């Protein structure tokens, strides 16, 4: 069942694509679909390639970046050797047809139809074999792009965390490896038989004007010996500023990563400036590369206009009247323009190629960088003698472990922050080989430390490849405290969970990783503390029913990792770390025994700059069309007249022509950093609302994207469309100049022509629709593989997922198969059109123009530029396709522009200090995330006095982060009034609002950088207030154990520091921010118990003189306060006094639950 047939078709029908026929006209009658188009042959499967390859690298191996690169070429082969010679034979051909123009004039001078039909021949065969030549490079590269996908997909699998830790393995840096060496490669094995053709072309091209010029060819010869070698130093000049131009893209693509990820505490505090001007800087940076590559490329053009015309004057001068004394018969003159004209072209290519294959040369060394990263070693629960680091060599943290977990058995792992929990926990999931020691225990669920969802429903999170049951899910569900959370869901179920699970909550993702975890069926379960962020109730739910009714009912194994009261009396074994051993170890009693798109485009362009642009291009090619008609009146016959006309026009082409391409790269460069500028700031200026609600993998791919086709693909296409219609407009004017009858035969080649192009219009943007549609779920998938590292290496699930990516990439290949295969139809069709076109034209004048007309200049003008035409018809078609995906893809940028309502800020109370007396008050106070949807808070009324510790408890979906958020203002449908020592909002912007509080999160966000940017990025403190900032917040002691203590480089997160280490650099933001008052939002959720309560007792004593607002799901914190307020299903209520607050409730509320 295939749809897709090329090699399955007759010799006559593959280079047509006449089977291409049922399909284009089945796809107007109904839209097309991937159940619609076919699967993909026998020998175009990813699954042969990525074999071939391998066998390839495996023989290469036997026999590094430059082994990786002799493979590719080895692998795709004679495929790619046959489209060189192809292309070759074309290229023959090609030179060909302008002999047949010198025969023609000849005869009409004096066997001349038969030069007519056998030029349209000749004509016929080039456009068919360029063609096929440019359909084989596809194929070799799709295949390519299949074969390299599958490759690093399957070495991802053997990569280890460790490198992952590290930012050569960063999850964004992978993926922006997948999409833009598919890109990069796949454009440099579609432009490498084009330019394996342009050496023998020239060759042959010089061959063949010595017959034509004689003693003349001194002066062609000398210009195109003169064009290579200064050719060749700019091309040096040029790669120079490309590859910085890359390195730096490629940090600011990981600058927007850390900043998008992270806009919530961004915003909360406004550090918005810093990362801006950093951006912008880099931006700056950028542009310089830029503007280098921009301003080499229009002395390239100029030199590649001005070399030619002095060339073709100079030959010309020298023959008639310099030495030869042999008339130059106007046949000669137009054959020598024409092969000239032939030889121009590659030029003018090879310095767009140069963009292509020094970016083809970094992604492969990028890509063989990649593939050099560290591999996985090979190798009742039983540990004896543990040791093993995390690098190839280095001072250890795992020391001498020795554990035995019988089966049936709970075991609770406690101890400090930083005592190699988790990894004990990678360790024994044999993620993480030791150096010396053994370990013994298979399928392990396991739910890791920081939970991760797929781009799937819910449904689907839960089941993870394993066959649904009907009482089995239902018991899952019901025991994990999430089925009243799913109902509320906007689908009741099968939900789909956006990237990374953004439209869910904290708690939601971790119960639902719990529930993945729980679901499936296998010996030993992993808990790596699964009650962080879930509150007591559901804790004590969850760890009844699931943990020990559901659990234990089939007498599993569990190895539990947390930190609470009620589980211990319940679990066997208990395990106590410290500093990376075991302190002491048993089971219990033991242990207690020992011891709108175009518009603003073309204005941000310039109305005076693209004006000048299109009037320099017009004019030029004025000039070049008279030049030539002058040229063909005066050659078949005031000589020294004609002499100064044919110098004077020779210096105007040359100097409008410099002129028309230095316009060109300016447009672009400014289009290029006003639309950057603009989507900077129009993202900072945006929402929470807005953040949250777009998928953020959705305007990153279209930020790089767009950003870097608009950088380096709209300048060359769009010079090159123009060029390519001022040469059409050209050779039609002139052709009904030099025959006014043709004016009966260009209506009908017209109509065939629009019909066709019409018919081709919504296939091809049908079939770029599929594409786009495919291509998102792939990279979708790759960037949650490599973040879900641990757990799919733990399930040992590889195969389902390689076979899974085998699926995806095999869907995407066959879309971008059918949409190049429908663009060589096209173009083959349009090439049978101007074969047409120029066949009729020499046909009617080798008649007209000789027996009724009898004209003589007319002839060769008229054949030459219907020669030109006849293959800048099909470049003029290609290049305007290409200009209207580029445009599309600017229409989405200007799209994505003018979204996120202004949403802006904004002098009576800001020159008054902020006030120091926290006294606050919210009266009548209600809160809509989204506008005309269900209010969370409802009659919300409290007073704060000055200085005063403030406690607010709750249960789930209280209200109490939306209250933290409401007090910044991030939810834009509050009702009331919230007012701050007798001031408000009513006459102050919102910078002055968010420099007047303090705030920690539950979700700890880390940027990456040294110790001093996450503690301080604007950069204004010393090293001793650092210093004391940290000792004040327990965090002084791991800061001093590492290489360059104030500036060691953090990553991503990473695990250079534990969730708990996170939450204690937030807390040091917090400590150095020096403001009046604070928002703490859990700041318990990932710190021992025995370290939080003296934690949280040095920071009452150190901020003493200043409010304090909390939220802990830790009881005692709450009791130490005075001012407690307990959220309810919609509403609050507040008590004071520890004695009086816990039997008025009737000891409901506050005394039980302590
Ligand atoms: N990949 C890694 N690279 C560097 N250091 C690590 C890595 N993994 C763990 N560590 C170190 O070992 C310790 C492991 O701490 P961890 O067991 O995760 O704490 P907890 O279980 O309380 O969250 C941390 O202090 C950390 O510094
Ligand atoms: N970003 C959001 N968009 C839409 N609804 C939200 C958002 N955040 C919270 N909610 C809703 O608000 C209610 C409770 O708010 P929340 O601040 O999350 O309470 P808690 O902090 O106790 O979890 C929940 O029913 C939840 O569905
Ligand atoms: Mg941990
Ligand atoms: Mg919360």
């Amino acid at each position: 069942g295939v749809r897709f047939l090329q090699p399955f078709v007759n010799l006559l029908s593959k280079g047509t694509y006449w089977w291409m026929n049922a399909f284009i006209k089945t796809a107007h009658k109904k839209p097309i679909d991937l159940r619609a188009i076919g699967k993909l042959p026998i020998a175009m499967r990813a699954l042969t390639n990525y074999q071939r390859l391998c066998v390839a690298f495996d023989a290469q191996a036997r026999k590094g970046a430059r082994a990786i690169w002799r493979a590719l070429c080895h692998a795709f082969g004679r495929r790619l050797i046959l489209s060189s010679t192809f292309r070759i034979l074309a290229d023959l051909l090609g030179f060909a047809g302008p002999l047949c123009i010198f025969g023609i004039v000849d005869h009409l001078g004096k066997n001349a139809y038969v030069l007519a039909v056998l030029l349209f021949l000749a004509l016929l065969l080039q456009r068919t074999f360029l063609q096929a030549s440019y359909y084989v490079a596809i194929e070799t590269g799709i295949n390519l792009r299949g074969a390299i996908q599958t490759k690093i997909y399957n070495k991802i699998m053997h990569l280890s965390t460790s490198n992952l830790s590290m930012g050569e393995m960063t999850a964004g840096q992978i993926c922006n490896l997948v999409a833009i060496d598919t890109n990069q490669l796949m454009w440099f094995f579609f432009l490498c038989p084009n330019l394996w053709a342009m050496p023998v072309q020239i060759i042959v091209g010089v061959i063949l004007l010595y017959y034509i010029l004689g003693v003349s060819a001194l002066i062609g010869a000398a210009v195109i010996i003169l064009l290579a070698p200064v050719q060749y130093f700019v091309a040096t000049k040029l790669s120079q500023a490309q590859r910085s131009t890359l390195e730096h893209s490629n940090e600011r693509l990981k600058q927007t990563n850390e900043m998008l990820r992270g806009m919530k505490l961004l915003k909360l505090y406004a550090w918005e400036s810093i990362f801006c001007s950093r951006v912008e800087v880099t931006r700056r940076k950028e542009m310089t590369s830029l503007r280098a590559f921009a301003v080499y490329t229009s002395i390239s053009i100029f030199m590649n206009t001005a070399i030619p015309i002095a060339a073709v004057l100079i030959t010309f001068v020298g023959h008639v009247s310099f030495f030869k004394e042999s008339d130059l018969s106007p046949s000669v003159a137009f054959a020598s323009l024409s092969l000239f004209h032939i030889l121009v072209t590659p030029l003018f290519l090879l310095s767009s190629v140069v963009r292509s294959t020094v970016k083809a040369l970094v992604s492969v060394q990028k890509l063989s960088e990649f593939l050099s990263s560290a591999e996985i070693r090979e190798e009742c629960v039983q540990i004896i003698g543990g040791f093993f680091t995390w690098t190839p060599d280095g001072i250890p943290t795992l020391s001498n472990i020795t554990i035995r977990i019988p089966r049936g058995q709970l075991t609770m792992i406690v101890g400090q922050v930083g005592c190699g929990k988790s990894s004990l926990l990678l360790a024994t999931l044999g993620e993480m080989q030791k150096v010396s020691g053994a370990v013994f225990w298979g399928p392990v669920a396991y739910a890791s430390q920081k939970p991760w969802l797929l781009n799937a429903t819910v449904e689907e999170n839960i089941t993870f490849e394993s066959p649904f049951n009907k009482q089995r899910y239902k018991m899952v569900i019901e025991a994990c405290s999430l089925q009243p959370d799913i109902d509320i869901l906007p689908h009741g179920d099968q939900t789909q969970i956006g990237e990374r699970g953004i439209n869910l909550s904290g708690g939601q993702r971790q119960r639902i990783s719990v529930a993945r975890a729980l679901y499936q069926q296998t010996n030993v379960v992993f808990l790596d503390d699964p009650f962080s962020a879930l509150d007591v109730h559901l804790s004590d739910h969850l760890m009844q029913a699931g943990i020990l009714e559901l659990l234990r009912d089939d007498k599993r194994t569990v190895v539990l990792v947390t930190h609470k009261l009620q589980y211990l009396p319940h679990a066997d074994w208990i395990i106590a770390m410290k500093d990376g051993t075991i302190q002491r170890e048993g089971t219990l009693k033991d242990f207690q025994r020992s011891e709108r798109a175009c518009t603003k485009y073309l204005s941000s362009a310039g109305i005076l700059l693209l004006s000048l642009l299109v009037f320099s291009q017009l004019l030029k090619h004025m000039v070049l069309v008279a030049i030539d008609y002058w040229l063909a009146k005066w050659t078949d016959s005031d000589q020294s007249v004609y002499a100064m006309v044919f110098t004077l026009l020779c210096s105007l082409g040359i100097v409008l022509c410099l002129v028309t391409s230095v316009t060109v790269e300016w447009t672009g460069l400014k289009v290029a950093k006003r639309l950057h500028r603009s989507l900077l700031n129009r993202i900072i200026l945006a929402p929470m609302r807005f953040f949250e609600t777009t998928p953020l993998g959705s305007i990153l791919n279209r930020f790089s994207s767009d950003c870097n086709t608009i950088d380096q693909h709209i300048p060359s296409t769009l010079e090159c469309l123009s060029r390519s219609t001022l040469l059409c407009v050209s050779a039609l004017t002139v052709i009904s100049y030099v025959t006014p009858v043709f004016l009966v035969a260009l209506l009908p080649l017209a109509v065939v022509c629009y019909f066709i192009q019409k018919y081709f219009r919504v296939a091809s943007r049908d079939l770029q629709q599929l594409d786009d549609t495919t291509q998102l779920p792939l990279l979708s998938h790759f960037a949650e593989t490599v973040e879900g590292l641990t757990t799919i290496r733990a399930f040992r699930y590889e195969a389902r997922f390689q076979q899974k990516l085998l699926e995806y990439t095999d869907s995407n290949n066959i879309a971008s198969l059918f949409l190049t295969a429908a663009n060589r139809w096209l173009e083959v069709r349009m090439e049978y059109i101007g074969a047409c076109v120029v066949l009729i034209a020499a046909a009617t004048s080798i008649s007209n123009s000789l027996h009724r007309e009898l004209s003589a200049g007319l002839v060769g003008l008229g054949l030459t530029y219907a020669l030109m035409v006849s293959n800048y018809l099909n470049w003029m078609v290609r290049n305007l396709a290409d200009m209207e995906i580029q445009l599309g893809a600017v229409k989405r940028i200007h799209a994505l522009l003018k979204t996120e309502a202004e949403s802006y800020e904004g002098p009576s109370l800001i020159p008054k200090n902020w006030p120091d007396q926290g006294k606050i008050q919210i009266q009548n106070l209600s809160v809509r995330y989204d506008s005309s949807l269900k209010p969370v808070l409802k009659h919300v009324n409290a007073l704060i006095s000055p200085g005063q510790k403030i406690g607010i408890c709750g249960r789930t979906g209280s209200g109490k982060s939306s209250f933290s958020l409401a007090f910044f203002r991030m939810v834009d449908m509050f009702e009331g009034r919230i007012i701050i020592d007798g001031i408000d909002i009513a006459k102050l912007p919102l910078h002055t609002l968010r420099s007047r509080l303090s705030i920690i999160l539950q979700d700890p966000v880390l940027f990456s950088g040294t110790i001093r940017f996450n503690l301080d990025p604007e950069k204004k403190c010393s090293d001793s207030t650092l210093w004391e900032a940290l000792e004040i917040a327990q965090l002084k002691l791991v800061v001093k154990a590492l290489p360059g203590g104030l500036d060691a480089i953090i990553t991503e997160g990473g695990e250079n520091f534990s969730q708990g280490q996170r939450q204690l650099f937030c807390l040091a933001r917090a400590f150095v921010r020096k403001t009046s008052i604070f928002i703490m939002d859990e700041a318990t959720a990932s710190i021992d118990m025995a370290t939080e309560n003296i934690l949280q007792k040095v920071v009452m004593t150190a901020f003493a003189d200043r409010t304090v607002v909390t939220i802990a799901h830790r009881v005692h914190t709450i009791l130490s306060a005075d001012l407690v307020m307990v959220l309810k299903r919609g509403a609050i209520l507040e008590f004071d006094k520890p004695e009086t607050l816990l039997s008025q409730k009737d000891s409901v509320f506050a005394s039980f639950v302590r």
